[PDB]
């Protein structure tokens, strides 16, 4: 019985060894995906190009206009 | 000796129960953005700003050349 | 016999410990991360203006030309 409870807890020391392994993966991998806090100051750069963009149409509809 | 046996029962739970987090984490982590993907869309918008500017400029000008406010 | 049992169930213990803290910590860390899924509006908008300011940058050039 003691032998027996010994094999366990040498098995679940393996196991904890190995999600020990795991989680060090995982640490290096979630180090190389992009945080949300980082996010906003491309966004905020794509919202200006998009009202950039949609006041340059709107001005050359009115040049295309005028020119013709 | 039962109480030795308690604390492996109690371990061996917490054990399984990490087994289980630790998978979910894998897969959440797969669903994430790469900031490799990240950076290529930042290239692009830097471009994008380029051209945009140049643009306004050369509008502002046809307009001066029409008579356009 | 005894002492080796319990000196492997305190190792355990501790070994348990530090990992259940550092999957807490990932797990934490995973949550401020950008979900590709939510990525797609922000990279139709950068789609769509390529596709707008090519069309901006011709109709510009055509301009110039015709107004001199």
């Amino acid at each position: 019985h003691m032998k027996q409870l010994e094999d366990k807890v040498e098995e679940l020391l393996s196991k904890v060894y190995h999600l020990e392994n795991e989680v060090a993966r995982l640490k290096k991998l979630i180090a190389n995906k992009e945080d949300k806090a980082d996010m906003k100051q491309l966004e905020d750069k794509v919202e200006e190009l998009l009202s950039k963009v949609y006041h340059l149409e709107n001005e050359v509809a009115r040049l295309k206009k005028l020119v013709g």
